[PDB]
């Protein structure tokens, strides 16, 4: 089915280059502006019981707003808050900023509002060493995104306030440092990444515009890619994740699917082939093979969509989208620009490069400048290594079987949690701030648990219904009480002047004497039975964590196993064979299994955290949800690569041992180039403030660690010589 569109795109090799070009540097300039499109509301599951709580509040009683961001006021030269000159510069100067932005912030409310307020609760807001003080500044808007960009607007105005001795922490600056991240790391990766990857390409192909092409068509997609999310955008809401997910997965996939099409092609014309012959077998060969891995990666990362996080989805539709547009790339025009170079790819250098590039796309100076500065032997010891593999094969397969297992052993202490300012380095500027904060002034920081009381028939809650409830809820103990009083516990949530007063929902709220109890208290707030007339829920930030985790862990079998069905029936369509998928199967699960081991090894039990700078924290749901389908679609990616080769060989009519050492040998480097570029492009997000990122760069880098190494230099030759003849069992 290759051959048709091989010999398609030979014939339409100049008219297939230009549209899809055009088609992905407009989708590049389309996405350009993805980053203003991109909410961050995706981390808890939708239509839970937790989230109607919260929308029903937000509905009754408004949103919070005291808590979006929090100023800490420090006099300067050891001043006393009290100091009446100070407490006049100070709010002269917070009120001339709410005046200039009006839309941006509703106000300013704290203490220097009511210096001389009876109000214990304000009272509170200022240290007993009257060193410090804080305020709270409310802002506009009804969406967490639009709230975020208001913040994101004034603040450069608004850190100018006290001379400069005010430290913003909060809801708000928290996610924008949490968003900002993204961009660091993605600038950190432009500015490191490209430069080593074409160091790599250039070993692999030596200084030649073969080494430039698969770096170009990367570059291509993840452009492409970020175009379809902006489009994505437009139909559904994503997450901030798109943006790193596209240009982490996608390029490094796209740049190994270009190095595979490029080297097979690269052979071809070694063995002796027209053009037209040599793109028509690297388009059936292996254009097959790279269609075939990414359809697999497809469907790997689908039943992520299971899951109701939105991060989730959108990671999802990120990861489909990349590979997709990598695969089609690599495909048509890889291989038409393959089919018009000719013979004369591995010959001529950067001529073609520099004649007429493409001003401001994918920093294409970084790479000419350097192959500017940058003015056999590999299938022998393969072939060498593989053999004495196969001479030996139980005592290479069992230490390795054993260490893998070994390695899965922490993966059984793994805990899991929500958001928090733990997601960032400890040496961070406003992760001290809210630290400072909390320590300065604790309880003013909470994610107390709601009970939300609703009644069908719309009449006004009776003050009997809102005790006898507070009544059972005490019945279960577990709940904080500063006072010591059982009878001011449970409070209404604070009635904002935004929202509706509904007589029909009253919402009580309380703290949690331990956060990790939470999973339990919930339960035993829910299994409560509600009054005649009255439907409940349960929400709040633990409610919501909680009910993430729980949804995740529900849904983590079935995705488990329409992830294994799914993989192990492409392989088996792909290959032609029913247990070669298996082996395969069982090969993703275990480096899965060591690497979700050593990331918890280290991420959870703090063993190396240190040299990162990074605290370490339980994971987070959804976390672990995507990091798996990542790890099973890379490995069986890996898997495909280097037995597409094998397959190709028994089918060419030779021994099942020549035939793996055949493919091994040849796909050795190959192989090694590939898992350097997305280890490389991995270790660029690895340095990166968010920990989210450092998890899931850690994970993948991991994986390609042992994939690279372990099942394949030694596990998987042995393996294949264990099954015999009985690999071609159909």
């Amino acid at each position: 089915g290759f051959a048709w569109w091989g010999r398609t795109v030979y014939q339409f090799r100049y008219i297939v280059i230009g549209v899809m070009v055009a088609l992905c540097l407009g989708g590049g300039v389309y996405g350009i502006s993805l980053g203003n499109h991109v909410t961050q509301s995706g981390f808890y599951d939708e239509g839970s019981q937790s989230v109607a709580a919260s929308l029903i509040g937000d509905e009754v009683y408004g949103r919070d707003r005291t808590s979006h961001v929090v100023a800490i006021l420090t006099p300067p030269d050891d001043k006393k808050v009290t100091d009446k000159a100070w407490q006049k510069k100070v709010t002269e100067e917070l009120d001339q900023v709410v005046k200039d932005h009006e839309d941006q912030i509703v106000g300013w409310v704290g203490w220097l509002k009511a210096p001389d307020t009876t109000d214990p609760t304000v009272s509170a807001m200022k240290t007993q060493d009257l060193r410090h003080t804080f305020i709270s500044i409310p802002l506009q808007g009804d969406d967490d995104d639009e709230i975020l960009k208001n913040y994101q607007v004034v603040e450069p105005e608004l850190q100018q306030v006290n001379g400069g001795d005010i430290r913003l922490a909060g809801l708000n600056p928290l996610a924008s440092e949490l968003t900002g991240t993204i961009g660091e790391d993605q600038k950190r990766a432009e500015v490191a990444a490209i430069p080593l990857v074409a160091v790599v390409l250039f070993f692999v192909f030596g200084t030649v515009i073969a080494a430039a092409l698969p770096a170009i068509i990367g570059g291509l997609a993840i452009a492409g890619a970020l175009g379809i999310m902006r489009l994505v955008a437009e139909f559904t809401p994503v997450h901030f994740f798109a943006q790193p997910v596209v240009t982490l997965i996608g390029l490094g996939i796209a740049i190994d699917y270009g190095l595979f099409i490029v080297s097979r092609f690269r052979e071809e014309i070694a063995e002796g082939y027209d053009t037209e012959a040599a793109v028509r077998r690297t388009v059936m060969t292996s254009g097959r093979t790279v269609v075939f891995s990414a359809v697999i990666i497809v469907a790997s990362s689908v039943p992520l969509l299971l899951f109701p996080q939105g991060f989730l989805k959108s990671i999802t539709y990120a990861i489909i989208a990349s590979v997709m547009l990598a695969a089609i790339l690599s495909i048509t025009v890889l291989a038409a620009a393959l089919a018009i170079l000719g013979p004369r790819v591995d010959a001529l250098g950067v001529t073609t490069l520099l004649k007429i590039p493409f001003l401001a796309n994918w920093q294409f100076s970084r790479r000419i400048i350097d192959w500017f500065a940058e003015k056999e032997v590999e299938r022998g010891f393969w072939g060498r290594l593989v053999n004495v593999v196969m001479k030996r094969p139980i005592a290479f397969a069992a230490p390795i079987l054993v260490v893998m297992v070994l390695l899965i052993i922490p993966l059984g202490q793994l805990s899991l949690g929500g958001i928090s300012e733990k997601y960032l380095p400890p040496d961070n500027a406003v992760r001290q701030s809210q630290e400072q904060f909390d320590k300065l002034f604790p309880g003013f920081r909470t994610e107390p648990l709601t009970l939300v009381m609703k009644r069908e028939d719309g009449e006004p809650i009776t003050d009997a219904q809102i005790a006898d409830m507070r009544a059972k809820a005490l019945t279960v103990s577990g709940f904080t009480d500063p006072d010591n009083d059982p009878e001011k516990m449970w409070k209404e949530r604070p009635a904002n002047d935004s929202g509706s007063k509904d007589p029909s929902v009253r919402v009580i709220q309380n703290g949690l004497e331990n956060r990790n109890d939470a999973a339990k208290k919930i339960d035993e707030l829910r299994a409560l039975q509600p009054p005649h007339g009255i439907e409940v829920f349960v929400g709040g930030t633990p409610a919501l964590e909680q009910d993430s985790i729980h949804s995740l862990f529900d849904k983590l079998p079935l995705m488990a196993l329409i992830l294994i069905v799914t993989t192990t029936v492409l392989m088996f369509l792909a290959f032609g064979s029913v247990v070669l998928p298996i082996k395969a199967a069982l090969m993703s699960a275990l480096t899965l299994g060591s690497t979700m081991g050593i990331l918890t090894w280290m991420f959870v039990d703090g063993h190396g955290s240190g040299l990162m700078n990074y605290t370490p924290q339980p994971l987070m749901a959804p976390m672990i949800g995507l990091i798996i389908a990542v790890i099973w679609g890379l490995s069986t990616d890996y898997e495909v690569f280097l037995v597409s080769r094998m397959v190709e060989a028994r089918e060419r009519g030779m021994s099942t041992a020549e035939a793996i050492r055949i493919g091994t040998a040849t796909t050795g480097r190959l192989i090694t180039g590939a898992a350097l570029i997305l280890a490389v492009v991995a270790g660029a997000f690895v340095f990166s403030d968010l920990v989210m990122m450092k998890y899931l760069a850690f994970g993948l880098l991991i994986a390609l660690l042992l994939d690279a190494t372990i099942i394949r230099m030694f596990l998987v030759p042995a393996v294949m010589k264990l099954l015999g003849d009985d690999c071609w069992w159909a």
